[PDB]
């Protein structure tokens, strides 16, 4: 069908608004990927944040498939874009990939925020809930 | 010229792991409800998730450089039938399996392939995608163990 | 007396056939994974019987003699019933030398025949489907 | 053609074929030592034993070949099983002794089908050789 | 009473349809049939019909009757031709059965209330089915509710 | 037009159900039996226990005729199971005695089924009188 | 009615009959136990009792539509209506009122277990007196 | 002498919940007499001989559970005597009922008055203990 | 009936049983004796003498008499010394019971706790209690942890 | 001295007891002797070989838990000599069966007077174990 | 005249038999509360009662007459101890194999029971018995516990 | 002499004893015929686990008879392990062929230790080498 | 290259301390001792050490070096008193293996830290003097 | 000396007793960073978490270390926790900047210890640095 049978009191813009925060996510878990791998090489070797942005972009990457199955239930369509490659492959040094990590929290976390706003305004107490336990 | 090589594969894994995640959450839907279906691309999304950056501890370990490009989306946003799906994935694993036989020149996937291929013509010999019945009974007796 | 012999060498052709009926269904354009498991595990069972023979003959102060084990009259069993209807002709087959020379032959026989009773009645050959589902559910478990 | 076949150059599907029939030729020519081993006037109960075991463990070869051969889209062709050399191997040393000649003889087999992969450009079944 | 000639009549009624379902059980064991979950289902319902036919034989010990048994009447059927029409003649033998019991309670059980109660379950089950025409329904009725 | 049958006689498959019908028939009579000694006024609870389990298990004899009818083949004819001789089997002592030669004549009835299957050169079947 | 065997109209009408007075029986015990879960009335024990014997009646009422489709009546559901009030007094008027609703529901079943002695069945009769 | 697990367990809680023991055995009493009174078939209350009966278990299982308590913090547990109650029968299905009406309401005024040693001599543990049971 | 006043007896002596058990078990449970599988036993015979108590109940209503209930009174000890001693004790206790029981038929539960009663007090002296410590802690690990 | 265990288990109660042990454990032998019997070559009457051992192997039960009773109520178990049975060639099967049932309760009408000497001795508990076994 | 001696083996192993038995419930009074001291004898009793029947059927499997004697009363009513009842089931396993040898002439479970028997007699030496009463406890739950 | 023993004689403890010294000599003859076609230079990977598996099997005899010895109530007396004959076989032919002189070795004390058995009427012994040997 | 017969000297050695853990396992599994669980502790040793000859052997063919076999020899005892005795003489074994493997150099350990245990264990328990010490220890530690 | 030393420097047991205390002090400045990030001045979860995470890693190091140290026979002597430098880390990136200080400090006195296990010929002390870090 093109119509679905569940879609009640879920917006145009919430549904619009965790198709933007699919790919935030899964942008994010590239992110760490790629720092995961930098403090992996010979040329660094911390094995401490090889593992924990590693361990992190598997966690981005179960935030989006939840998100997915958010979509899915509340009868909302999945838009897919693609993934943007990260800033850089050579983080330099072991502090600014750090910083970088620092500054895309505070933006996934003022995705979130604004979403909850918006689960808020539209009087959607499923979304509002699904945001503050997960 | 074994580094690029390396850097495209890891590239058509994630690639190849953003198809599986739009095919699982695709049978997820209220009007697919094929949740073994939705399990089972799940899965190859991540077994495949696990060969990129295996081949990524491998471009260290020979001493190269990790070259990453963006990911795109699959070509498909709905993936019509169960059988349409199992046939995409198919092609998708010999693309994939194709590719890296280009790089052991500078198994999974023989083994992901072959059971990709009895899948389809068990759907085709049963009556997918015609048959709804087909593709239910496949979800559950197939793809539930 | 050296009808055993022969007894021998067609429990080995039984075992064969059995395991190239087996394979058959291992082909991606068939897959049906328990009527390989199914033909595979009775390729086994002849087999051993044909060992069993062997010994035989050795405890009567017997000589193993011994033939080519033939190769099958097809490549392509593209059946599930068809194999089932070649597996019960084999078996009465040899089972009819059994009696030659004179049990877990007649309990093969008659369950060959529950298995082709049951496909037909289903809709096999032609209906896909049909011997989907008796993979799954008769020869599965 | 078959919906998975891929990289499998019909040399390999050929010489596989053949390794398959020689596997099973293999186990056979175990089978008849192993009973002569069994037979009451040779009495050496313990390669009876041995060779019956490599008689099951060189079929279980071939089948892992089978099985090969559908897993790569090549498709199975099954020759005829040919009686060993003899049925009285007369001692039992001159048995050990054809059979010692049979291992080298099947690992001469392989060693050329690894090289036919090699010279084809075909991993995964130079990975299968390689138990 | 009149208790003792309706005791003995319930008695060769019950061992009478203990035979009804021995001939319906290895009906389904023939090759040509070839039903295992069937076989087994009427083979149970046979040993609890005679099981019945013993507690009456007992009932009449009890209150000081004397059994006079009769022959156990062959079935009707030799061939039961399907399995649809197998469990119809069961469920109109258990309600036969039921309906001699309940003369029997005035001049024990549940069990005849519910088996009927079962067997008119499966005859909607497998007529909704498709059956006897569709020889897969009766296949994946042998499967998914007699082999429970 | 049989699918299973091979090397089952016609004469053999009559002497099966022959064979049903008295294999029941003996359960009938160790019922009647069985429930004699349950009465009041005779109070042998030991052998209306006996005959319970003899009734119980020449049903089973007969379930496993009527199965190996259907295994080799031949198809049940079930007839009538005739009722015992008698309802008031006197004393105890009678009832054994009736009982005793009661299938001393099954199992020569069961003897003459294995000069049947001997002489029909019918293994399977002399194996099958091992019950 | 492929299974109905002497099963006499008023027998299925008064099981019926009996289906509505469970479910409603336990409507009134469900008021009165959530009455006793006021913030006043601090009879909390009586809240959960009335709470489990609600939950009894309505588990009577369900082996009764069972029992409804097993004999081959057929179940016809019908409102349940409102108890006679919310505020109960305070613990005793309930339990005064629980009281008469008790056995006026109770031995609606001896005119039941009446009507199925009359109407000679045992399976009804061994029923009523199973379950009650 | 004084018990090695005795800490912050005033003379006054351990006598506070001996007190309580007697009395919820005392509460087990009266519900299992008027348990088995709504059992007999002059009354004929199957449905309130088997509430009463288990509210009978409940109130001793308490007990228990001040027992342990007793012993948990280096109290020793002196019983007393389980008297009978103020009569074997309450011909009427609801004086019994107006009596646990106020039979529940006596142990809860103690329960909520126990809670007063624990607070007024700074005692989490037998606080929190009466908050949660 | 004089079966009545007897009836309401037995009810009085199991109530008072189930008083001494719940006393021994909760003794087992302090931290001076600590001996959890001695207190776990107690407690479930303490249960088991309700229960006997309950159902000489519901047998008073049935014959027709009806319930005096008096004062369930005391046990004899606060402190049951050791497992022995308290092992000892039940098994008076439940040949008491027994006793008022048994002259109650004139107008096998009891008997079988009776044998495990002095079968434990066998074990437990030829072990050594209760001057053995060692004794009474392999007993409550061994035996009662059943 | 006495048990620790015994109570209303009189002494006659005892013996009685006793001398059901060796009884049953006799008709245990009887039947066993019996049972062989049909199990020769000559006899060959199968039906009774299985059910005379099968009644052997219950007799011999019937008797452990009059020694398990023993024990239980403070008595004291006393084994005597299991005397051979009156022959071992039983001629016929009735002759074999005549000798059963004249033994087979034999041991009830002593088992009955067991139950005699259990009420006129006020031993309910005895009473009911030879009513249930 | 070797048919005498299986009807000599057949008397003796039920004799085996009713010691056990004795032994069993010997450690089933409540002076004597050892349990697996009593299962274990009572096992020991059924084996050797089914040694017995097997010797039956050999006579009748080659023609001879069953010729039963009386199963004599065994030596004792109190066995004293667990160490000394398992001396004693030593020494009468050792004599029913003895004449057990003596019909083969004119097997392998008796070599099996009487090793295992040696290994009790041995633990319960060691341990100290039959003066440690806690030393037969402990082997009854630690070795015949299972 | 142990508690245990019992028609055992200490002829036969000593073939057993001189047996359990055969077996464990023949498990590293195999031994080290296991390993020699292990050799890169022989590369006989065949028998080179055949050899290995008969290594442990003729331990596994040894050891069953060192609880034979223990079980009948002898008393195990080891001995050294003399080496094999030699380390570098050479021919694969020479190995099989020293390890069919060896077999026959085991084979034929076996038969006269079961000849000792028989002349000594020891029916377990007798059993114990007829069961698996 | 004499590493070649350092290899061998440790394949003898292990081979020898599995010849004498095979004595220490049936002599707890005689009549008059009857120890099943340190019967079964010290056959399992033997086991163990044979292994580590076996893969010692494939480590020197591994290396191109001679497997050289010399004879095994027999354990000092017949009768090993007890099982505290027993034990100790075990993590005397274990010891001279491990520091002649040690030697070959230029787990073992596990097995020297357990027998050390064991040993401190029986000691504290009451071994070699309490039967019931020695007894106790085989059910429960050994159990 | 234990019973159980055997080629153990004292060197050796030093080096890893000090060795304990450096990964307790790494897990007690991980517990102090982790319940920084925790409060709401900072609050951010992803570090709080996986430094907390860390802080339970280096505990479980210095527990196999005293593992090690009774399964070689030294013997282990605990020092004080020495407190973090600092309970406030000013921000998130300086906290990361001294994570990384101590981490590789860490990891040098391991590749101090390893070359310590090298020189007294050490292979059991080098496998365990080796395999766990």
């Amino acid at each position: 069908a093109s119509t679905s049978q569940v879609r009640q009191n879920y917006h145009q813009d919430s549904e619009a608004a965790i198709n933007r925060q699919i790919n935030l996510e899964l942008y994010a878990s590239y992110v760490y990927l790629s720092m995961s791998y930098y403090f992996d090489r010979d040329d660094v070797a911390l094995k401490n944040f090889a593992k924990y942005f590693l361990h992190q972009s598997h966690e981005e990457r179960e935030h989006a498939e939840k998100l997915m199955k958010l979509q899915n239930q509340r009868g909302g369509r999945i838009f897919l874009q693609d993934i943007k490659k990260p800033d850089c492959d050579d983080w330099e040094s072991g502090l600014n990939a750090m910083e970088c990590a620092l500054h895309l929290e505070k933006n996934v976390n003022q995705s979130l925020l604004e979403l909850h706003k918006l689960a808020t305004d539209k009087n959607d107490p499923h979304l509002c809930d699904f945001i503050e336990t997960h």
